[PDB]
């Protein structure tokens, strides 16, 4: 069905790199990178307007926000399905099946089957050759965000991408129990 080959097409590129223009609405204008490997391995980094870097290690949710020198670390097993990165850099079968799914081509419109409602929408134009094109989400204060691609680049990524550790300086709000 559209949720095996959503699915499929994500799986098709294993570890990525890929710069994104975001526009948020509802209204900011921002640019980032996104890092990816699979499963579970992220890395989003927003360079405009203000900076602030989200990185997964597969156990460990950190986001970094150098700007108010603050650093959150949560488990990543809490975090699941809260972001469009989260979605795209998990790809389980498990997360694609809380939606319902409508396919035309390489576009997909997703939306919530359930009640624990974090996401209200997400969108992804995605090619049969992986290539992530498009994507947004509507959070639940009905907030769009939106991400057209720049480039794309698949292939090994530098590990120490997935990696971070808090700063001398900066404060730290360990929120795993």
């Amino acid at each position: 069905d559209a949720a095996s080959d959503l699915k499929s097409r994500l799986d098709k590129v294993s570890s990525f790199h890929a710069s994104f223009t975001q526009k948020v609405t509802d209204v900011q204008e921002g640019q980032g990178d996104l890092w990816v490997k699979r499963p579970n391995l992220f890395n989003w980094h927003m360079t405009q307007p203000d900076e602030s870097i989200l990185v997964s290690d597969g156990k460990t949710l950190w986001f970094y926000n150098p700007f108010v020198e603050q650093a959150t670390a949560t488990w990543l097993k809490d975090a699941t399905g809260n972001t469009p990165f989260m979605l795209i850099a998990r790809n389980q079968s498990s997360d694609w099946q809380q939606y319902n799914i409508k396919q035309n081509g390489d576009d997909f419109v997703l939306t919530p089957k359930a009640s624990n409602g974090n996401l209200k929408q997400f969108t992804i134009n995605v090619g049969r050759d992986g290539t992530i094109h498009q994507f947004s989400a509507v959070e639940q204060d009905d907030q769009r965000s939106s991400y057209q691609l720049k480039s794309q680049q698949n292939g090994a990524v530098d590990a120490a991408k997935f990696t971070f550790t808090p700063p001398q300086g900066v404060t730290v709000d360990d929120q795993r129990k």
